C-alpha cells in the first residue's frame, strides 16, 4: 500500500530516500528520545526511528521523530510533507499547498468500510492496559506529563452523525485509563464537543489513532471547512476511498493501517490537570498548569510492532511549523480567493514563528479596483481574523507580485522596506487571538482577545500606475546579457 | 604600514588572507565592476579588485570593490572590517563595535602634520582632470549618474577650525570638475555646510579622500558626537596619531597615504541634478532626480597605481549594512547607557534591512527600575530617537537578557513571540524621519517625519520578579548529562 496511504509504508519511503536512522540500541522516552528528535529539528538532519524504546511492553511501541520536519538539502528541503501526499521528495512548497486545496472543488470521495485491517492485530481491554506502564515520551523537561499525542488523529463526531472530523490536538496522559488535553475554541474538536454538550446527554465518543495514513494527517493539521469531513476530502485530495474499519467499542471508524487506536469517550462534564507543554511558538511556562478537557480510554488496538510518531515541538523547525502555519496559509489564500480579494499566494514565513503569513497580490487586479491601502488592509483583515483559518496568525503582510512568500529573506525584505509602521497598518483589537503565543497568554493584554495587524508592504503605486523601482540587486541592476556574462566569467575570474 | 592604517596595506592584507579576487583582464566600469561587486556582495565571496580597468588613464584608477563585505565562513564572517581595525579576523561583532566605541571615554590623540607622502605622487590641475574622462562607475543601471563617491571620506571643517569632521556621503560626476551628492540633515557634512551658509562669506572648502587608512573609513561610517574631530577619535581608538599632508590648494589636511585626494569647494549656493541612486535598502526609482549639493574640484592628487575603493550598494549584504546599522548600533548602546538605561548590546539586523535595532536589556537593572512597559519603550524611544545617532532606525526591539542581539534569527524569534502588535508598541511620529527608507520617501506619510516605532519584546515579568519561562529548544527543555550524551552519541547513532 502507497506512502502516502499508510503510515509504515511511509516509514519504509523515508528508509529507502536515507532520510531516516533507525536507532537499535535502547532510548529512554524520559526526554532522550525527544531531545534526539528536537536536535534532528533544529539542523534538518534524518527522522529517528526509536525501535528500541526503554518500557517498551507486548509490541508498544517503537517511536518516529519529525516525520513531517525538514531535509538539509535546498532541492528536496519539503521532502518529508511530499511523501505524505504522494508527490516528488522535490515539490515546492507551491506544489504542496495546491495538492492540499486541491480536493476544495472536487466532489469527497466517502471512506470505504473494510471488515478488519492491521489496527487489529492486537488488543488491550480495559483490564489489561495501564497508559502510565507504556513508554510515553517526556517530551521537554519541564512538560506537565508525558505527552503521548502529538502526531495522532482525534476522531470526533457530530451528535446528528453528518460530520466527522479529524484533527490533531495534544493530549498527555493523566492516569492509568485517561488523557487530559486542550480542546479550545474555534476548533473543531471543540465545535462538536459543545454540540454533544448542549445536547447534554453522554460523553463524546471518541477514538485517537496514531500512525494513520500520511495523507489523514495532513489533512488534519488543516482548517478545511466547518461541517467537512476530512475523510471524504483526503479521499477526493488522493483519488482514492480511504479504508476505515469500525472501532469495537463504539461506531466511529478508524483508518484500517493506524499503528495504534484509542477508543473511548471525550467528558463533556469533566476536567483534569493539564500542561505546562513545550510548545509551538518556542516556550514552556513552567508550573503554569491549566485544567484541559478529560479523555477516557476503554480500549487499545495496535499494528504488530507498533510506531508511534512523535513531534518533538518547539523552535524551528517542526511540524508545528511545516504543517501548522503552511496549511493555514494554504487556508487563508483560499478564502481571500472566495471573497474575490486579489490574492495569488500565501505562506508563514517560519522567521515569523510561523504567527505572519505573507499574502502575495495580484496588483494588476488590485489597480482594477481603484482602492487604497487603509481600505484594502481593513478589507482583507476582516476576511482573514474573523475567520477560523486565521486563528493562529496575528500579523498579515500584503506584498505585491515581485515577491516570494515562500521566500522568508524576501518578505522580511519588503517588510522592513515597504510597510511605514503604524501609517501603513490596522490593528485588529475585536478579534479572537491565539493564547498561545506568549505575548497573548502571558502578556499585556486580554489572553483570548485582539493583538492582531495587518501591515501593507505594498507600495503606493501598485494600487495605481504599477511599480515605480528596479531592485538594487544582481537580477534587477543589471542588463541580461551581462549578468550572463559575469555568471558565465565567474570561476575564470577566480571566485566560489 | 599596518593594514588598519594604510589602505595598500589592507589590500595586501586582503590577497595576504585569501580574501581578495585579482581581475587583471579588461573590466569596464561601466556596470560591470559593480554587477561582478554586487554578485560578490550577494554570495559572501572575496573581494574584488579590477586592476584593468577600461579607460584608466594616467594611473587614474583601479578598483577594490566590497572592501567592507562579509566572508563566506561563520568564523571569519566579519573578517574585513577587523582587517579595518588591527582586530583579529575572527573577531565577533561586539569586539569590532567595543573597538569602535573604546575612544569615546579616551582623550583624542590628535593628528601629526608630514610634509609629504604618497598622495602626492602625481597630481593633477584645474587644466589637466576631465572627471567625466575618467573611469568613473555606473553602479547600477538606471543611477542618474556615475558615482565616483561611495567609499570615501569627505574632509570639511568649521568656520572656526575647532572641528573637521570626516564622513561618508554618496556623490556622482556632474561635470568634468563639479560633482553633485546627497547633503542632509542632521548629517555632520550638512551640520558644517549650515554654519558656512550662515556665515556667507565664501563657498566650504572641502577635499575627498579615497583610500584612506580603513580606521579612518570606519570612524567616517561613524555618528560619533557632534563637534568630535574624527581624526583625533581614531587617533584614541588606534593607539596612533593619524599622519596628514596639508591640500595643495587649501589648507585641509588629508591621510597621507590616501589612494586619491579631490580638493575643491561645497558650494553654499549651487545645486546639481543628483541620483537616482541604488541605496542601501535596496531600491532604485528611476527617472527620481531631486537636486543635490553642488561641489567643485580644482586639483586631484593620487598615488601611483591608485585604487579607488567602491560600494555596490543595495540588496544584502554590502557596507552600506555591515557599516552603517552596526556603527549606528554601537552609537546607540553607549547613547543609551550615557542616559542610564540598562542596555548592554545593540545590533541592527540585517533581516530589516538595518531598518530596526535590537537592544538587549538587563533585567535585573530593569527590574530595580520598577517601571512598565509603556513607560520604559517611551523613555527608550525618546533617547534614542531624538538623537542623531538614531536617524536611520525606525524600529526598536527591546529584548531580554537570553536574546543575542547580533543573531538576527534570535531578534526575529523574540519580536515574533513576545511584542503584541499595538499593545506593546510606541509609535514616533514627531521625530526626524530616515527618507531614503522607500515607505518614508516614496510612501503614504511624510518623506522626513515620524514612521517610527518603539517594539517591547520584553516579557512582562522581566519588569517584575524574573524571566518565568523556558526555551522548548534543545538548549534549555534537556538537561546537561543528557545533551552531552546526544551529543557524544550523534554520529554513532547515524546522524550527520
Ligand atoms: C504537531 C501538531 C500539533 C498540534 N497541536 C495542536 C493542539 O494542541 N491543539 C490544537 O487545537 N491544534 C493543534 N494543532 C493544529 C490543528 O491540527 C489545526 O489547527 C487543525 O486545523 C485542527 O483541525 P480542525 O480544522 O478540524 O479543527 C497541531 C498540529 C500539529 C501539526
Ligand atoms: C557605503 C556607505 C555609503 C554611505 N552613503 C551615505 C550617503 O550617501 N549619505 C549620508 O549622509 N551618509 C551616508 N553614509 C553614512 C554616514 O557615513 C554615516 O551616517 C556617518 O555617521 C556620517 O558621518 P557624521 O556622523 O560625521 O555625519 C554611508 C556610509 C557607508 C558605509
Ligand atoms: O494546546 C497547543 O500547544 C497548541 C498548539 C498549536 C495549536 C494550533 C492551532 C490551534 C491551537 C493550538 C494549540
Ligand atoms: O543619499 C543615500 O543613498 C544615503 C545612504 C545612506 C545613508 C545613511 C545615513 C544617512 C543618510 C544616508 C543616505
Ligand atoms: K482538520
Ligand atoms: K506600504
Ligand atoms: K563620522
Ligand atoms: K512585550
Ligand atoms: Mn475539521
Ligand atoms: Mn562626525
Amino acid at each position: 500500500q502507497p506512502a502516502h496511504l499508510c503510515f509504515r509504508s511511509f516509514v519504509e519511503a523515508l528508509k529507502v530516500d536515507n532520510d531516516l536512522v533507525e536507532i537499535n540500541t535502547p532510548i529512554d522516552p524520559n526526554l532522550e528520545a525527544a531531545a534526539i528528535t528536537r536536535r534532528v529539528c533544529e539542523t534538518n538532519d534524518k527522522a529517528p526511528l526509536f525501535n528500541n524504546l526503554i518500557g517498551m511492553k507486548n509490541g508498544l511501541f517503537r517511536i518516529l521523530g519529525a516525520p513531517g520536519s525538514l531535509r538539509k538539502s535546498s532541492a528536496d528541503r519539503y521532502g518529508r510533507l511530499a511523501r505524505h501526499l504522494a508527490l516528488p521528495p522535490t515539490a515546492s512548497m507551491r506544489e504542496i499547498l495546491d495538492k492540499m486545496l486541491s480536493a476544495s472543488d472536487m466532489p469527497p470521495i466517502p471512506p470505504t468500510i473494510v471488515p478488519t485491517g492491521p489496527c487489529k492485530e492486537n488488543s488491550l481491554d480495559d483490564s489489561e492496559f495501564d497508559l502510565t506502564e507504556l513508554p510515553v515520551p517526556l517530551i521537554h523537561k519541564s512538560d506537565g506529563g508525558k505527552y503521548i499525542q502529538t502526531y495522532g488523529m482525534h476522531i470526533v463526531q457530530s451528535p446528528d452523525g453528518t460530520w466527522t472530523n479529524w484533527s490533531i490536538a495534544r493530549a498527555m496522559v493523566h492516569d492509568k485509563n485517561h488523557l487530559t488535553g486542550l480542546v479550545i475554541p474555534p476548533q473543531h474538536i471543540w465545535q462538536i464537543h459543545q454540540m454533544w454538550k448542549k445536547e447534554g446527554r453522554s460523553d463524546v465518543p471518541w477514538a485517537l489513532a496514531f500512525g494513520v495514513p500520511p495523507a489523514a494527517i495532513m489533512a488534519s493539521s488543516m482548517p478545511i471547512p466547518d461541517g467537512v469531513t476530512e475523510a471524504g476530502y483526503v479521499g477526493a485530495m488522493t483519488g482514492s476511498s480511504l479504508e476505515l474499519v469500525k472501532c469495537d467499542t463504539n461506531d466511529l471508524y478508524v483508518p484500517a493501517t493506524s499503528e495504534i487506536v484509542l477508543e473511548g469517550t471525550l467528558s463533556i462534564s469533566e476536567t483534569g490537570p493539564e500542561g505546562p507543554f513545550g510548545e509551538m511558538h518556542g516556550y514552556i511556562f513552567p508550573g503554569d498548569t491549566h485544567l484541559g478537557a478529560k479523555y477516557k480510554v476503554n480500549r487499545i488496538t495496535y499494528r504488530n510492532n507498533a510506531i508511534m510518531p512523535m513531534s518533538s515541538c518547539g523552535r524551528l523547525t517542526d511540524e508545528t511549523h511545516t504543517m501548522i502555519g503552511s496549511l493555514a496559509a494554504a487556508e487563508i489564500r483560499k478564502l481571500c480567493q472566495q471573497n474575490d480579494l486579489p490574492i495569488t499566494d500565501a505562506f508563514a514565513p517560519f522567521e515569523s514563528q510561523v504567527t505572519w503569513v505573507a499574502l502575495r497580490v495580484d496588483t494588476e487586479k488590485l489597480r482594477a479596483m481603484k482602492t487604497t491601502s487603509e481600505g484594502f488592509r481593513k478589507r482583507v483583515g476582516d476576511v482573514v481574523f474573523n475567520h477560523k483559518a486565521g486563528y493562529t496568525i496575528h500579523r498579515l503582510v500584503l506584498v505585491g507580485d515581485d515577491i516570494d512568500v515562500y521566500e522568508g529573506k524576501d518578505v522580511l525584505w519588503a517588510f522592513s522596506t515597504r510597510c511605514r509602521p503604524g501609517m501603513d497598518e490596522t490593528l485588529f483589537e475585536d478579534v479572537r487571538g491565539f493564547p498561545l503565543i506568549p505575548y497573548m497568554g502571558h502578556g499585556n493584554g486580554p489572553a483570548h482577545r485582539g493583538g492582531k495587524v495587518v501591515s501593507d508592504a505594498l507600495m503606493p503605486t501598485e494600487y495605481t500606475t504599477g511599480r515605480n523601482w528596479e531592485a538594487a540587486d544582481f537580477n534587477q541592476s543589471y542588463p541580461e546579457d551581462l549578468k550572463q556574462k559575469v555568471l558565465d566569467n565567474w570561476t575564470k575570474m577566480g571566485f566560489s
